[PDB]
């Protein structure tokens, strides 16, 4: 009944003796984590933090003090000596300690190089001109259950990079550096190019300084080079990361993202390969662990169930019917909730009498249901090929016109590159594949982008009935930020307010200055009273979804501002990368859960409709006075307000698209600050 990546793990150590470690000065929280690592280094035995305590597994002979130096260059001392293990307190002391095993007995490394052995010919792809590799990459982290047992979240994926380093990269073309993600070799790290420098431009102390704060042994053997080494030294480049880190290009590997994709596509896997290779790589840390009195539970940990969630939606007139596909039928006979009765919309089409004739039949449907299209300018375009992302530029730059939908008919980065575009300028887009009109049959294709074009424009299909749970508005945020050094230089907030049933109140899109604290709370306190600018009176009740992890600022920030205006506040955090996923053949797993401990779900929001594409989310009520399971049915609900009935949408629509819409405008020249009710991003 669902099988999951969690497995119950469990310590019970035979020399239960342990070595405290304590600093003589004081607690540093960003360096807590730094310094339990050199500690575990230095003295060569698996440590975890109590607190302020780092506590080692087993006897250390003639230990005194650690003098462990960090990144900074500030060295820390820490002495103290016995005390005997009695079970964990928190599950990341578990992990840590963990983590440190799988170091130690070097088992995560004797797997990827048996990965390599058996499969080097399959993980390897070849194009013309250039050579890369699907590295394997195994995560662990330590979990917490609902009842209160430890699991291993254990998982396998494929970290896409090219043969070459970063050092020979940067030596034959000058294509752009900034913005791409780097790793270096034996780290488990991932950061987007900030700075490239010369090493030239450093003398001698510099390489024997940055080896000297080198964390780990690959970037000491890689400072170790450029000193000792000046015909390297030279050609050499130094790269500065988004937070700080500087590495040598020589220890750099690129991170690909996106014929290639075909190949590269095989890395997907069947349910049963992941699951199976997880149950592999599980066997080996028993064998390696066991004596170490570590146990690993075979059995994969299975969900408990189905959340229903209220999917009825209805039309203008009220017409019930239950979303599970959203009836080609419904949406034939559905009456929108029109915004707009008449509309300007330009046109475009990428060529080499069917897009006319089924712009007519669109222009007919939706005529038919109230709103008018009225063509301002239809633009035709010539291809050959790929010229045409030129040809395209000049007529996008100038549709800002004052359209409110821009149809476009293409002859996969067309679509892409396109939408973006229209996004920017921040007017609807409703881009037709010629591939489709061919492809798929006619009454569909004119329902679905029925449908769609009805949502961009405000004149929504449908809303939801009931939602589960008497909440007053959905607020749903992402805050993206630049970072450049240390502190935030621009950063861009986009909230988005929703009804009771769904619809959508109003957005609010600005881009902020540079200021410490002053920036989160600003971005929030404008959140707030926007809130009150609609008409929310004291005592209502609002459900917050964070894109991302609210940092503890953010937290803050809405509690007092909570307070202030005197609303009823749920924050949820939902996030969307390196979930435990689901493994059954059900196909229809929408709604399935996993309960953790701090009222966090794993929930599957979408069916499986593509082999290996399920990424569950995870939910996490920070703050709230509401269960988990009514909120995850709010959430499951607003999926369906993304007005996508033929394909899947993973988001609720409080968040669906936040984080895309932020991170663009941030790489933008002007600060915007604009408030709409149009859904123009779908
Ligand atoms: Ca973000």
């Amino acid at each position: 009944e669902a099988l999951l990546n969690l497995y119950r793990i469990e310590y019970r150590p035979k020399d239960t003796t342990f070595t405290v470690f304590k600093p003589t000065h004081e607690i540093q929280k960003e360096k807590l984590n730094k310094v339990r690592w050199r500690v575990f280094l230095q003295t060569g035995l698996p440590t975890f933090r109590r607190e302020d305590e780092f506590w080692c597994a087993g006897k250390v002979e003639k230990d005194t003090l650690y003098l462990t130096l960090s990144n900074g260059e500030i060295v820390e001392l820490k002495r103290v000596g016995e005390e005997e293990f009695r079970g964990f307190q928190n599950e990341r002391e578990c992990q840590e300690l963990f983590r440190d095993f799988l170091t130690k007995t070097k088992v995560k490394d004797k797997f990827i190089s048996d990965f390599y052995k058996k499969f080097r010919d399959k993980i390897t792809v070849q194009g013309k001109n250039r050579k890369i590799a699907l590295i394997p990459e195994v995560n662990e982290k330590v979990l917490k259950s609902e009842e209160g047992y430890f699991l291993l979240h254990l998982d396998l994926k494929f970290r896409i990079q090219p043969f070459e380093t970063l050092q020979t990269l940067l030596e034959r073309n000058d294509f752009n550096p900034k913005r791409i993600r780097v790793k270096p070799i034996g780290i488990d790290f991932v950061g987007r190019v900030q700075d490239v420098f010369k090493a030239k431009e450093k003398g001698e102390e510099f390489f024997r300084l940055c080896m000297e704060r080198s964390t780990h042994k690959s970037s000491k053997k890689a400072w170790e080079e450029l000193l000792k080494n000046r015909e390297l030294r030279e050609k050499a480049f130094l790269v500065v990361l988004e937070k700080g880190y500087t590495y040598p290009a020589t220890i750099l590997k690129p991170v690909l993202t996106y014929e290639r994709n075909e190949v590269a596509d095989i890395v997907r896997m069947e349910p049963g390969k992941r699951l199976n290779l997880i149950r592999y790589i599980l066997r080996r840390y028993v064998k390696a662990l066991r004596d170490y009195g570590w146990y690993i539970s075979p059995e994969e940990e299975r969900a408990k169930g189905k959340l229903n969630f209220k999917d009825t939606v209805l039309d203008a007139k009220g017409k019930n019917t239950k979303v599970i596909t959203n009836l080609r039928k419904f949406l034939e006979l559905c009456r929108p909730f029109v915004k707009k009765d008449v509309l300007s919309v330009e046109i475009i089409s990428v060529s080499v009498w069917r897009k006319e004739e089924f712009l007519k039949e669109l222009i007919n449907f939706l005529k038919n249901k109230g709103i008018k299209l009225k063509i301002k300018g239809k633009s035709l375009i010539l291809a050959q090929t790929r010229e045409e992302a030129k040809e395209k530029l000049i007529p996008v730059i100038n549709k800002i016109k004052d359209v409110d939908l821009v149809i476009v008919f293409l002859e996969f980065l067309l679509y892409d590159f396109v939408k973006r575009e229209l996004l920017k300028k921040m007017i609807p887009s409703q881009v037709i594949l010629n591939r489709t009109l061919k492809n798929e049959n006619l009454k569909f294709v004119l329902l679905n982008v029925a449908e769609q074009v009805l949502a961009k424009t405000g004149n929504i299909p449908y809303k939801l009935k009931e939602i589960e749970g008497k909440v007053d508005a959905f607020v749903g945020i992402d805050i993206s930020r630049i970072t450049r050094d240390g502190k935030t230089v621009n950063a861009v907030a986009f909230t988005k307010i929703f009804n009771s049933k769904g619809e959508l109140v109003r957005y609010y899109l600005t881009s902020y200055p540079a200021f410490g604290e002053k920036l989160t709370e600003k971005a929030i306190g404008d959140v707030f009273s926007l809130l009150e600018k609609l008409g929310f009176k004291k005592g209502s009740k609002i459900v917050v979804h964070r894109d991302g992890r609210l940092y503890r600022d953010e937290v803050a920030a809405f509690k007092k501002y909570g307070e202030l205006y005197g609303y009823s506040l749920e924050l949820l955090e939902i996030i969307k990368r390196n979930n435990p996923r689901f493994f059954s053949n059900e196909k229809f797993i929408k709604g399935y859960f996993y309960k953790l401990s701090e009222d966090s779900v794993i929930l599957a929001t979408y069916n499986q409709v593509y082999e290996g594409t399920h990424q569950p989310i995870k939910v996490r009520k920070v703050y709230g006075e509401l269960p988990v399971e009514v909120l995850c049915s709010q959430i499951l609900s607003l999926t369906l307000m993304n007005y996508s009935s033929f394909q899947p949408i993973k988001l609720p629509a409080t968040v669906h698209y936040s984080d895309k819409i932020t991170k663009l405008m941030l790489r933008g020249i002007e600060p915007i600050k604009k408030e709409g009710d149009i859904m123009y991003w779908l």
